[PDB]
């Protein structure tokens, strides 16, 4: 936790303590973020490359079934 | 994989034909690229917010042990 910027643990803390929700999905969730940003125009393209890249890898990695998950 | 942008799609195709590499940490790669984005001040509040989120819920879910991934 400790290597996390404080907006991060700042976030963390408030979904753990019902500050905030919680979504159960939270593969589906980091996927949904970093689609809209990989899509963002108004981002910078080393923005979006690096949020596509990390999306791409998680895809193609066992952690999600990229064609059925959603 | 029909919902992804096309950039995530392109960059998809190409870790899985060897046009990239691949992190085998992918979880850790996600949070990686959400942690600099969350802290980028050169993004908008809004953008670091959203990414902010996507990482503390996935480090607060049970998909990643917060304290001691990496």
């Amino acid at each position: 936790m400790e290597k996390y910027c404080e907006l991060i643990r700042k976030r963390y803390a408030e979904i753990a303590s019902g500050d905030l929700g919680y979504v159960p999905d939270a593969l589906g969730c980091v996927l949904k973020v970093l689609n809209e940003m990989a899509a963002d125009d108004a981002l910078s393209e080393a923005v979006r490359e690096k949020a596509a890249y990390a999306a791409a890898n998680l895809l193609v990695s066992d952690y999600v079934n990229e064609l059925e998950h959603h």
